[PDB]
């Protein structure tokens, strides 16, 4: 989906300090949707599709839920 396909395109570009740049990335991303600017969308449009690119799944579900 447009959003979990520019999540994932950003996030591929920056693993080919990289992975902490990643974690850093979510996060963002994760309170600009929380505040609409959200379960769903961080959980199965944008954790899963990543978890499978992807390193720490803790790191990534805590910089997400």
């Amino acid at each position: 989906c447009p959003l979990s396909r520019d999540v994932s395109i950003h996030v591929l570009n920056t693993i080919l300090e990289a992975l902490q740049e990643v974690y850093d990335y979510l996060e963002d991303i994760r309170i600009k949707v929380e505040t609409n600017n959200p379960q769903y969308y961080l959980e199965k449009q944008i954790f899963a599709p990543v978890e499978r690119l992807l390193f720490n799944v803790v790191r990534l579900s805590e910089a997400l839920g």
